[PDB]
């Protein structure tokens, strides 16, 4: 299942980590998606699996320093409370508590 995730990078290598993700990721996911989207941040859709088959190679393991995943990203203010709404770009992302019914 596809979430959205954002990596934490090194500064000023955002672009290039988007680039080279989304290339080592195409092998695995002709879907993926990738962007910079602020400073030592980069977004990646894909599933988990395939982001971990690529960020455990040498060259991504020297310049990730963490991750977060959401669940929905949404272009204009979501509209739920029981959840963390991120903002990053002017983009919103989405991480729900589960239980709610």
């Amino acid at each position: 299942m596809k979430k959205h995730i954002i990596i934490k990078t090194i500064p000023k290598k955002e672009e290039i980590i988007s680039r080279d993700l989304c290339d080592c990721i195409y092998y695995y996911d002709n879907s993926v998606i990738c962007k910079p989207i602020g400073p030592s941040k980069v977004y990646v859709s894909t599933s988990l699996e395939n982001l971990e088959k690529c960020l455990q190679l040498h060259y991504f393991k020297k310049l990730v320093k963490n991750i977060e995943i959401f669940d929905e990203v949404h272009n204009s203010k979501p509209n739920c409370d029981k959840c963390l709404i991120v903002e990053i770009g002017g983009v919103y992302f989405v991480r729900r508590v589960n239980g709610v019914p």
